[PDB]
């Protein structure tokens, strides 16, 4: 299996900066710092006056709007008992069951404005969006906020699950991507597995998944984001710190894996290994081994499976002498 | 063969950043990053309280113009009978028939007025403008969003 | 890597103004792109006949 290390950083699950929805001045605060908070719990109050004469005047337009329909409503009722025995005209009873219609389309619509009234007056109790667990109060008891300012009066946060975002090179995702569809690599199942390295260096106790491979390339440096999910349930993990993942890419299965004690690297770099011939003779063989998995090499060119390779008593053997091989395991 | 070689950058064919069309808080997220999506499709939820409280103000003064429309309908048809027989003067058949096209002029208008607020109230559900991949969301439940920010 | 993207595009001249602080004139080109083998953002050269 082979894995990418790549650098990220945490972020939370679902955060919210509260804003405020109205104009005013501040007159208490109605929680503590560091809390669990639930959603649609009160933690403001702004001064609601203003918002307060608004409701009493869109109540008393809707009073005013009843009380027409009420007396429409009577006369109606009235005409249609007249009109049985045909007492009344007809285009009477028309008109008042039009004015009824009226009256009633009014109260619809003084309705309508008590409603947002009531909206609007119970923006300034300001509730919090979504639960978890709330900051510190950039602002105080007494001062002065505006309708949809950029300053955020506080941040709630969730810390389970956590995002991490790490940093993937355009060229590294393209050339794996060409892996991918030529065959080389095997993915398996679904979302790959991602496992992390804190900053003490301590491996994560859990593994997290991977999903949501970026497009855009960033300008500056030429670099992709990925973004993987972990659940954290002891809190140990906080947004904004610094992480290594370790990215899973599949399966390879021709990996050639050739222990470090049976090569040798010549001080430029080239590096040759000594196989053991049909005929009992060691020859030198140049291989290239670039990427290292543990104590072994990792072989690409040079070597075929079952050849047969000197791993110990290298400066006891030299070439072209008839050696006795045997295996070790 | 005479060639130049040059460096360049790609770009997208058409890319669309999307943006609140209405002032509001988001209630709900309704895709998932990292997926092709089609056009018209629904991205976020927007609080639609302000603006449905418009919505029924409008189809309330919709309806008092229909009533209206209707009552001076009814007149017209009924003094269109006896015009034949010339008992009802030709001047009240006009001022009628006046009556009855006024009142549906006011009809039209408060149609037009239902259906500003139809589009305004439609604008909270963010709709996608084009078809293609869509990435991360910058914002997530519970931001505030200005109009045209 | 320096690999010849297999597709050829053709060009669709549009800029022709001259940039301040660059000096150089931006043509550009359209490519069909049905792998997704190329994102927007990336740097490539472009050899032009």
């Amino acid at each position: 299996q082979i894995t990418t290390e790549l650098p990220g950083r945490t972020s939370a699950y679902r955060i919210a900066e509260v804003r405020p929805q109205v104009s005013g001045i501040i007159l208490k605060r109605n929680f503590k710092e560091g809390s669990d908070i639930e959603a649609g719990v009160s933690l403001y109050q702004i001064d609601p006056a203003t918002y307060q004469a608004t409701y009493d005047s869109a109540k008393g337009d809707l009073a005013k709007a009843q009380a027409a329909a009420n007396i429409a409503q009577l006369t109606v009722n009235r005409y249609q008992k007249l009109l049985g025995t045909q007492y009344i005209s007809k285009q009477e009873y028309d008109q008042a069951l039009a004015d009824a219609q009226q009256a009633n389309a009014a109260v619809t619509a003084a309705k309508a404005a008590v409603e947002t009234a009531r909206i609007n007056l119970a923006y300034t109790k300001v509730t919090s969006p979504i639960s978890g667990r709330i900051g510190k109060s950039n602002v105080t008891e007494g001062a002065l906020v505006q309708n949809g300012q950029a300053t955020a009066l506080a941040t709630v946060q969730q810390l389970d699950p956590i995002y991490v975002d790490v940093t993937q090179s355009s060229n590294d995702f393209l050339r794996l991507k060409q892996e991918l569809a030529n065959g080389t690599l095997k993915q398996e199942n679904g979302k790959a597995k991602v496992s992390l390295i804190t900053s003490d260096g301590i491996k994560f106790p859990q593994d997290g998944t991977l999903e949501f491979s970026d497009v855009t390339v960033d300008q500056t440096t030429g670099s992709i984001t990925l973004r993987a999910i972990f659940p954290n349930p002891d809190h140990t993990l906080l947004p904004g710190m610094f992480v290594r993942a370790r990215l899973e890419e599949g399966l390879n299965p021709n990996a050639i894996l050739v222990p470090q004690q049976g090569v040798t690297r010549t001080p430029r770099g080239d590096a040759t290994v000594l196989v053991v011939g049909a005929d009992d003779k060691v020859e030198t063989r140049p291989i290239v081994a670039s990427q290292a998995i543990g104590d072994k090499w990792l072989v690409t060119e040079g070597l075929k499976a079952g050849d047969r390779v000197v791993i110990s008593g290298l400066q006891k053997v030299r070439p072209g002498v008839q050696v006795k091989a045997q295996e070790v395991t």
